[PDB]
């Protein structure tokens, strides 16, 4: 896997809504999580811990798995990084999200991700409280 660059754009709220990838605004979806909605539990700190690590961040790469890059919404698939910190794996470190939509082929992470569930899970934080 290679990480590449992007930028955030910035929405008419003032949050991010795209990435600016390869020059072309698109949304993109975290790979393996499910992040619950803002009308959930922990939606609305799901929400505003992604937006201080993007915003925070000097630098955001995406990285593509090995399978589908685009999903049937056209969003693009990708783990993101700010600062070399995965967003990912942050937010389900800290049970802001749940492993999930593990699907053949894109799943380099899932390892990686399960054992930040658990150590989540464990400390019994956000979701797991
Ligand atoms: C994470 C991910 C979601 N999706 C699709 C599956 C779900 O389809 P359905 O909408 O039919 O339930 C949807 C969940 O995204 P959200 O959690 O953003 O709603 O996104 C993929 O196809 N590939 C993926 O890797």
């Amino acid at each position: 896997l290679h990480k590449e660059p992007a930028t955030l754009i910035k929405a008419i709220d003032g949050n991010t809504e795209k990435l600016m990838y390869k020059g072309q605004p698109m949304v993109f979806r975290e790979l393996l999580v499910d992040i619950p909605e803002f009308n959930e539990k922990y939606g609305p700190e799901a929400a505003a811990f992604t937006k201080k690590m993007v915003e925070n961040a000097k630098k955001i790469e995406v990285e593509f798995d090995k399978g589908q890059r685009t999903d049937k919404y056209g969003r693009g698939l990708a783990y993101i990084y700010a600062d070399g910190k995965m967003v990912n794996e942050a937010l389900v470190r800290q049970g802001l999200a749940k492993v999930a939509y593990v699907y053949k082929g894109n799943n380099t992470h899932e390892q990686l991700l399960r054992k930040a569930e658990a150590q989540a899970k464990k400390e019994k934080l956000n979701i797991w409280s």
